[PDB]
């Protein structure tokens, strides 16, 4: 899976793609506004642990220690993108970045305060998605809570050519947003609550949409024409689908006990 997403997906010049339209130290949706919005009602401090799976450029690990002073880890699978999470931060000993599996990493039982994913886990099968689960199920403490937004979708009987060939291209695995609270119900969680944000995420997408326009002049000098019509024609899609509700936006919170 690792050279998979490193030689397409997510090469060098991919994750700058990405992180033009999301924000600095984005490759998530909505970068920095949705990730204030995601943590509104979280409360942490100088002294919680929080994993974050799938850090990418690191911008979730920056802000979650900047507005609470916690300590964060953030775990990647991409060696490249976690090489440059890892110059964007010094001197800051409570901010730490590491290329590994999430599947075979080995954590101590009751240790994180917090574990956060943001549109990582599309990338995992339905088996190793409960695999995940269960192991942070385990990995939170008692008192501990669960965070996630993942791309979801409509029912596959329901998929049209287009998004078949999206999601097959991608390799992701997409499932309903009852399923994956299923999932989180399954593996013992608590108070798990599951949003259909798929009207927040169109109006996300919107705005990044429009920033692309705007700058398009910029993204051309940096990157290149085509790099700019696969990007633009790529969120027309995610627009489209989002406001049929074809692909949708998923949150999860819940805890421990």
């Amino acid at each position: 899976d690792k050279t998979f997403l490193e030689n397409n997906q997510y090469t060098d010049e991919g994750v700058k793609v990405y992180e033009f339209i999301f924000g600095e130290n984005y490759i998530s949706s909505g970068g920095l506004e949705a990730t204030k919005k995601i943590l509104s009602d979280i409360e942490l401090n100088e002294n919680s642990k929080v994993l974050d799976i799938g850090s990418g450029l690191g911008g979730g690990c920056m802000y979650i220690n900047e507005k609470y002073g916690a300590h964060t880890h953030g775990i990647d699978i991409c060696s490249n993108i976690v090489n440059m999470a890892n110059e964007r931060v010094s001197g800051n000993n409570k901010i730490i970045f590491e290329a590994n599996d999430i599947l075979t990493k080995e954590f101590p039982e009751n240790n994180f305060d917090l574990i956060y994913s943001r549109d990582a886990i599309l990338h995992l099968s339905l088996e190793n998605k409960n695999k995940l689960f269960q192991k942070c199920y385990k990995w939170l403490k008692p008192t501990g809570t669960l965070l996630i937004t993942d791309y979801c979708a409509t029912e596959k009987e329901n998929w049209d050519d287009e998004f078949k060939e999206y999601v097959k291209q991608r390799k992701y695995t997409l499932i309903t947003v009852e399923e994956y609270a299923d999932i989180l119900t399954a593996c013992n969680f608590k108070n798990v609550v599951s949003k259909d944000l798929s009207d927040y995420w169109n109006q996300l997408l919107e705005v990044e949409h429009k920033y692309l326009h705007e700058n398009k002049e910029e993204f051309l000098k940096l990157f290149s024409e085509k790099k700019f019509i696969s990007l633009d024609d790529g969120w027309s899609r995610k627009i489209k689908d989002s406001k049929r509700k074809m692909q949708r936006w998923g949150y999860f919170k819940a805890t421990k006990n």
